[PDB]
């Protein structure tokens, strides 16, 4: 198959963090066999953004990522019908986030509805302040927990003045068919980036690489 080597992709955000209100859409393609994708994004309502846009990043799909033969890959095997995933994103400071997609796809062409939702971020903190420079690349642990694909990894965020500001990911992945089957254990490398940026990050180019391995 269903998944072509050149896919386009079609996203809108809607969200609200420490309730301020936000609309984004996405136009992007990517390679779903080599591991990457790159994303150009336009807030539509809401703009200019009062927190750190990097918080949102990985909100704006694992079909890009590069597996080996030696590991099921769930995300692709999901397709046609699609799989939706549910993150919480636990901060050091007590910001958390709760964000959703449900990825569909029509001819080749990746359609996203994403919900974002953060509080409790301190209004004197490094999201707030837009004090945020880049996640460090990172690991994500694949496993599963009673039944469900579930994915953790430990974030850091490196902040202006050579500080880390830590975020613990959790993920979980569902098939919308019943019966694809789940894998087994697994790592995936990952790193996004923003590549462009405009004055207030009202349009943004977003680049992810994603690789499967066993360790």
């Amino acid at each position: 198959s269903a998944i072509k080597p050149d896919m386009k992709i079609k996203l809108r955000m809607e969200g609200n963090v420490n309730g301020h209100h936000f609309v984004i859409d996405g136009d992007g393609t990517g390679k779903p066999f080599e591991g990457k994708q790159s994303m150009d994004l336009e807030v539509k309502e809401g703009g200019p953004l009062p927190f750190a846009f990097d918080i949102l990043t990985t909100a704006f799909n694992r079909v890009f990522a590069k597996y080996p033969d030696n590991i099921q890959d769930y995300f692709k095997q999901s397709f046609p019908k699609g799989y939706s995933w549910e993150r919480s994103l636990t901060f050091e400071d007590g910001g958390i986030c709760i964000a959703r997609n449900d990825i569909t796809m029509e001819g080749d062409t990746f359609y996203n509805k994403v919900r974002f939702y953060g509080t409790n971020f301190p209004a004197n903190g490094p999201v707030m302040q837009k004090k945020t420079l880049k996640w460090e690349p990172s690991t994500e642990k694949m496993y599963v927990r009673d039944g469900v694909l579930t994915g953790d990894v430990e974030m850091a965020l490196l902040l202006e003045g050579n500080a880390h500001y830590r975020c613990d990911f959790r993920t979980t992945y569902k098939a919308k068919e019943k019966g694809v089957k789940l894998p087994g254990a697994h790592f995936v490398d990952h790193c996004i980036e923003i590549l462009s940026h405009d004055k207030d990050y009202n349009k943004v180019k977003l680049y992810e690489h994603a690789v499967a391995h066993s360790g």
